[PDB]
């Protein structure tokens, strides 16, 4: 009787004009473990380690890897040269301040492009016969770099706290000069997704070149902001392995990939070697001496777990085979010692030998001897082993 | 200046939009679900004493609601509800139930302030009558029963972003006609996106007149961003979990949420919640479910308040507001006591000459097993308080 209502139906429901601008299954990662990652509290990468991380990334499938400025130190100039000489498939970028010395050094090292950042004293606003200009000094740099055949991206810092009048006018000016990309950076970690959406949609209307986005994760928006940026027309996203960067970091590589996988499995699965992801995180985890968080996306202990029983299959939007794993683990009890190793190793496709099981089981004991295990102890103890 | 410049892009009197009036970003309630959804975490096995501490600490922290596992799930579960409903918490106490008169009867018996009801496909139908949606007579009895005993009702559906919109919105409307405190939306699977969430919540806000609760899993990194957009669109209640703990990688984490809402409105959050108690709260749960605080955990993880030094403008979170003393400026790999000292002073622990020793030996006995993690510093210090 009184427990019903007329059914709410809508009043031909194909794609919206806005959908055509979306880059959600056609974008590039710019991998920044070797620039932004160097600002992580425990990053002290030496050349060899930089080289490995670079090879692994190129092999994993990213389109670009960004390096710390060559001008920053002499060790950087060298490492830049070193990495530019490996023959990687992906393009190699370096980050510079907007200056003629920084650029000369940058192209000397052999990069494929410079990510240029501009300072307030390098552009002005004035009425003339109101008008906004890049100064003559600055503009020469862009032209220089262009004339040496190198790609130029142009950015402003703290993009979400700048005057919009300033920012947009500047990006338009730079677009008239002609560059490959303009970048947007949430340095401070304060941007919200719909706010990111409006800004990129507008930028996409203002300029004609490509658009790059860089988001910090202070407030848990880095992955969401990158997503909305892609929806609005952004063509490139900076990521970092495990997100490592300044403070709690930027858009994490794996997290981004998890989100884009759900949106288009075929595209992500074929472009990137997803079963290589654990390996990639472990190599960085080792160098910066951190543990893979228990709740880390895809690769953390509990990402692929279902509670069995008293607090409990088609709620599995991520398929473990696509990322090198074998199954969701159905957890009904607190596994201890060997039991816990066996479960994770099996999930992870490690074909452990008789002796290895022992070496591990013994070590896990010597650990609990010091204090109680954490469930991240299981992943740590297994870090050295491969599928 | 030269040739290559442009005319300044300027807009064409600007104030708040009508949409802004519906936002709940500085006026919402947390429903804290460490004791329901958190029980589904791979390593969660809370006994009664531990459930009691967690409830007391959440109440003190300032959350408005705490959610408990269904009293029909098990006997221990029934008893723990009774136990917690008797503690005299300030916050309201809710339990989660399948929509059945038996489950409802025992929920009222235990003493809850409210039942979060989830309905199953067999309990509502579409039919033409002189295109109509109905909640079934025996399902509806449950709602009225609960209301007749003076207990709050929230009604929801599972896997809301994957349900047919026709069914879902029709059901919520019918429910609203019957009359309930709240309806709920849940992204059970972790696939929803913030603009999707906004659209759906705004529409729901237009369909029903009651309150709106949201539940978001974090499989794809959207849980916090979904919570926020849900709030902008009119949602009134967000489910959280300490450290996000739940099924798989969990739901919107309490700490993370509070960080996001803090930036949006410092005064509101700082005054409503005891932010300097977040760490102790996380550590209590970390201890029980035997995990370590992620190094990049929001606010409280080792690296949240670090600046690299080397080869105050950029500090949207103020360390003093969360009981800490400063951003640490890192130029070196601190080792042994150096690293303890740094973090301890950052966390405002005034350690004894003796306690420093106990810690230094222990961090050694730890690195003498395998090379250290930055997570180890927070781990050895877990037992110490400001
Ligand atoms: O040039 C950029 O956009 C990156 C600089 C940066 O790390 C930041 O703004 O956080
Ligand atoms: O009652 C609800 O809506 C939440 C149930 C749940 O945990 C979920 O949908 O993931
Ligand atoms: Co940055
Ligand atoms: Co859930
Ligand atoms: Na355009
Ligand atoms: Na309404």
């Amino acid at each position: 009787e009184a427990n019903g209502t007329e059914t709410i139906k809508p009043p031909p429901y194909g794609p919206n004009p806005s959908d055509f601008l979306s880059r959600v299954n056609n974008f590039s990662i710019i991998e920044s473990t070797l620039r932004e990652g160097e600002q992580f509290a425990n990053a002290f990468f030496d050349t060899e380690k930089k080289i490995q991380i670079a090879k692994a990334l190129d092999n994993f499938g990213v389109d670009y890897i960004e390096l710390t400025s060559p001008v920053a130190s002499e060790q950087s100039r060298q490492d830049c040269e070193a990495i530019c000489k490996l023959g990687l498939k992906c393009k190699i970028l370096t980050h510079i301040r907007c200056h003629m010395d920084d650029a000369r050094v940058a192209v000397e090292t052999g990069v494929d492009g410079v990510d240029v950042v501009i300072g307030t004293s390098q552009y002005l606003r004035k009425y003339s016969h109101d008008m906004t200009y890049i100064i003559d000094s600055a503009t020469e740099v862009i032209n220089f770099v262009k004339s040496k055949g190198i790609e130029v991206r142009f950015s402003s810092e703290d993009s979400f706290r700048s005057d919009l009048v300033d920012l947009l006018s500047l990006y338009k000016a730079v677009d008239k000069i002609g560059v490959n990309r303009v970048g947007i950076a949430d340095t401070v970690g304060c941007a919200t997704p719909r706010q990111v959406y409006d800004l990129i949609r507008t930028l996409r209307g203002v300029v004609s070149c490509d658009i790059e986005c860089h988001f910090h994760n202070d407030t848990g928006m880095a992955i969401a902001n990158a997503y909305c940026a892609l929806e609005a027309g952004a063509t490139h996203i900076d990521t970092s392995i495990l997100g490592i960067g300044e403070r709690n970091g930027i858009t994490p590589l794996g997290a981004l990939l998890a989100r884009m996988y759900v949106t288009d499995r075929e595209y992500i699965t074929h472009k990137y070697k997803l079963n290589q992801l654990r390996e990639l995180e472990n190599l960085v985890a080792d160098a910066v001496e951190v543990q893979i968080p228990f709740n880390n996306y895809i690769t953390g202990m509990c990402a692929f777990t279902h509670k069995a029983g008293i607090h409990a299959s088609t709620y599995e939007i991520l398929k473990p085979e696509d990322f090198g794993m074998s199954r969701y683990v159905h957890v009904g009890s607190r596994l201890t010692g060997w039991n816990a190793i066996k479960s994770r190793a099996e999930q992870l496709n490690l074909h452990l030998t008789d002796a290895q099981a022992k070496e591990l089981t013994v070590r896990i004991k010597k650990l609990a001897d010091v204090r109680t295990l954490a469930m991240d102890d299981v992943d740590r103890v297994l870090r050295e082993y491969h599928a």
